[PDB]
């Protein structure tokens, strides 16, 4: 026990395997019905850990994740062990997918201010991480979920952190870790450590794909480049329709000095203060 509190019986979980709508290193997603303690059936998104010494790490990591909580950072509803063993993780079904892929849709249209108001949630989801000392370490479009309220949850984090888009990333060949080349601050390629203030760097490009609707960042700087690129001082550039000053905080988040970055605090006043304007 100690994990009880996080328990869900199988008997009260519907795992819809013929419909998979995500899928990760290290398993699947399902669409699922939850059967809550209210008696009321909801919408829930199952995740199915393919990859016993290992198993209490699990539950370890499944009642860590059920202390946070925060309308903008994903919530962990429950954990379900089945008789199958196969580990199951049950989160709150994120009716628009990701950002990433909300805001590259032609069909959508999201207008500036719904843009900059996506970006001021992930600042406060952000600030909320870093004042209980969490890094998060691949902030970016991609790993922010898009409910049915238009409320945005910074999501890859806990039991579901994992890689969803092979394609950005890195895989450090001594150390296993996942690296984002092109999310990473200059100091995180040199180091391969990471921060509340390279998070910082990341909220910056999470910004621009925001304002560029899910551009892809520096499509022509090589991964191997990308050093030297920021080494020189160069930076992505104003994306066309992007408020003058929601480019300063863009810049501001890419300065070479950590300590000289802002804080999620101050991005929130400085993004709520021109969400309000205008
Ligand atoms: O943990 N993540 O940040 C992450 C990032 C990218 C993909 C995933 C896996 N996809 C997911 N992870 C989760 C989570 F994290 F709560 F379990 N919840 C999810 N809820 C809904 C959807 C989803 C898939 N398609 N759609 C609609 C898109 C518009 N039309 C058709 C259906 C919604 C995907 C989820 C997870």
């Amino acid at each position: 026990q100690a994990v009880q509190h996080v328990v869900i019986g199988p008997s009260s979980l519907i795992v819809h395997f013929n419909e998979v709508i995500g899928r990760g290193h290290f398993g699947c997603v399902y669409h699922g019905t939850l059967l809550d303690n209210d008696g009321k059936k909801i919408h829930c998104a199952v995740k199915s850990l393919n990859r016993i010494g290992e198993v209490s790490q699990f539950l370890t990591e499944g009642i860590i994740m059920k202390d946070f909580s925060h309308p903008n950072v994903l919530s962990l509803l429950g954990i379900c062990l089945r008789s199958e063993g196969s580990p199951l993780v049950v989160l709150p079904y994120m009716k628009h997918g990701d950002l990433r892929n909300f805001i590259r849709n032609e069909t959508h249209n999201p207008t500036v201010k719904d843009l900059i108001g996506f970006g001021l949630q992930v600042a406060k989801g952000m600030k909320y991480l870093a004042s209980k000392k969490f890094v998060h370490r691949d902030l970016a479009a991609r790993n922010c979920m898009l409910d049915e309220k238009f409320t945005v949850k910074v999501a890859d984090f806990g039991l579901a952190r994992d890689m969803y888009d092979k394609e950005y990333y890195s895989v450090h060949n001594k150390t296993g870790a996942k690296l984002p080349v092109k999310w990473m601050a200059l100091e995180s390629l040199q180091t391969q450590k990471f921060t509340t203030k390279s998070d910082v760097w990341s909220f910056g490009v999470l910004l621009w794909e925001l304002m560029t609707r899910g551009a892809p960042p520096y499509p022509d700087v090589n991964t191997f480049d990308i050093t030297v690129y920021l080494l020189q001082g160069r930076r992505l550039l104003q994306p066309e329709y992007c408020p003058d000053p929601l480019y300063e905080v863009m810049l501001k988040c890419w300065h070479p000095k950590a300590e000289m970055r802002p804080s999620f605090s101050e991005l929130v006043s400085r993004i709520s203060a021109i969400f309000s304007t205008f």
